[PDB]
């Protein structure tokens, strides 16, 4: 109201180009803040620009020089603690450059993202669906970075990091918010740092969008990919996210059917197990790990990976293809290739029911076994979401707890139908 005029006085001041088209609202949006056409709007048009020194980033804050020198300093797994710092910095100086931006920001303290739920209840809900084990993984880094890394600098750095900002419970937060809000440039291995980009962070997503970003020279563009009618709402794509990801990283699922991009997991080592379970002899055994570490070798398969299976194609699908042959080849063929160019070929609703029996029982084993991690079968949840009056009575979590759940038990299930 108050806060969007000041962003788009704001804009102007900057440079920020917004379409006479487009509008920034808080009516009929699936969420929050979002951007609705005003009038019509056809496919390649441009929605708005964004010139980049209008970017918040590590390099345009105003530690950007302390922030650079002390990169190696500065380093963890993630990549993010300079641009965490860079905001950490502008939330709490006098005259940040970014404020009219800032007061479109969410509530902090309401952000749904699982890494803020209660762990029983993350672990319960989300059982099987890779949310539990990756935000455990993400609770550990943040951990160690924060007592090794982020709290001693601001503490070197009194006059940088006011006392208010020193907050274990606000550098959880604006974890949470780079994972939701951030923009990652892709290279042409050395990765871009993340970056917020102001304008296009308003606009919500969807599988199936009507809206995508491009990099130029000198300015970010978002530019319209199917035609926009009158009213309706303008949606970005953050990737192509199975709603496990959207969970984790954005705190929202969209609900079945509508994530065209939905995908459920198979572990790399679950395969590997099924191919151990039809063995008999200790001698079989170790043909299939020696079968394994030469997959491993190709840097098809590793420990600690998964196979991605989508809803129509198998996404990881050289890697699986790869797998699938080298697994079930004749011994005498596997002696060949440990001595003497990978699989090609795609993996879809349509092919897998032709694939060779032996890789279709391979498959269908490890289906079994993944569809095994879960703490309920396909029946329950597909009870809870066909009587809507039943759905509606589940909290919020538990709302978006099962549209996880159901959408990987679905493709697993189809796929379990494929294979026989
Ligand atoms: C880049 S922000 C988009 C602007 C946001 N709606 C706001 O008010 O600040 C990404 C966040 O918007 C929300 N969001 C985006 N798309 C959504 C969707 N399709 N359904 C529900 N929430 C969505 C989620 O809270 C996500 O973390």
């Amino acid at each position: 109201l108050d806060p969007v005029a000041c962003f788009l006085s704001w804009c102007r001041r900057v440079g920020l180009e917004l379409s006479p088209k487009v509008a920034v609202s808080r009516q009929g949006t699936v969420a929050g803040y979002g951007m609705v056409a005003r009038e019509s709007v056809q496919a390649g048009e441009l929605l708005f620009v964004v010139p980049r020194a209008a970017l918040l980033s590590q390099h345009t804050c105003s530690i950007g020089g302390l922030l650079e020198r002390e990169r190696v300093a500065l380093q963890s797994q993630s990549g993010w603690v300079p641009l965490l710092l860079a905001l950490l910095h502008e939330l709490q100086a006098p005259a940040s450059r970014w404020r009219p931006y800032f007061a479109l920001w969410p509530e902090l303290g309401r952000l749904e993202h699982p890494m803020f739920w209660p762990e029983e209840e993350r672990r319960c809900l989300l059982q099987g669906t890779g949310v539990p084990e990756a935000v455990e993984k993400d609770l550990a880094n943040i951990r160690s970075e924060y007592q090794s890394i982020v709290l001693p600098f601001m503490e070197a750095h009194p006059d940088l990091f006011s006392l208010r900002v020193r907050s274990l419970e606000l550098y959880h937060q604006l974890v949470a918010l780079v994972m939701a809000y951030s923009f990652q440039e892709p290279l042409e291995k050395e990765p871009n740092s993340p970056v917020m980009v102001p304008a296009a962070d308003i606009l919500n997503h969807l599988a199936n969008h009507n809206a995508n970003l491009e990099y130029s020279a000198n300015c970010l563009r978002m530019v319209a990919t199917q035609p926009i009618p009158k009213g309706h709402e303008i949606f970005n794509t953050y990737g192509q996210m199975a709603n496990w990801q959207l969970i984790h990283m954005y705190g929202f699922v969209e609900p079945y059917p509508d994530n065209t991009d939905d995908t459920a997991d198979i572990q790399m080592v679950t395969v590997r197990e099924a191919a151990l379970q039809g063995t008999k002899t200790e001698a079989e055994r170790h043909l299939v790990y020696e079968r394994w570490d030469f997959l491993c070798k190709l840097e098809m398969v590793g420990e600690e990976g998964a196979f991605v299976i989508g809803r129509e194609e198998v996404l990881t699908e050289e890697e699986l293809t790869t797998t699938l042959k080298v697994l079930c080849m004749p011994a005498e063929e596997f002696r060949e290739l440990k001595d003497q160019k990978r699989e090609e070929g795609s993996l879809t609703i349509t092919n897998i029911p032709k694939l060779k029996a032996s890789w279709r029982q391979l498959l269908q084993n490890s289906v079994l076994l993944t569809l095994q991690t879960y703490a309920t079968d396909l029946k329950t949840d597909q009870g809870l979401l066909s009587n809507k009056e039943v759905y509606a009575k589940l909290s919020w979590r538990e709302q978006q707890a099962l549209q996880v759940r159901y959408g990987q038990k679905m493709i697993l299930h189809q796929l379990l139908e494929l294979t026989s």
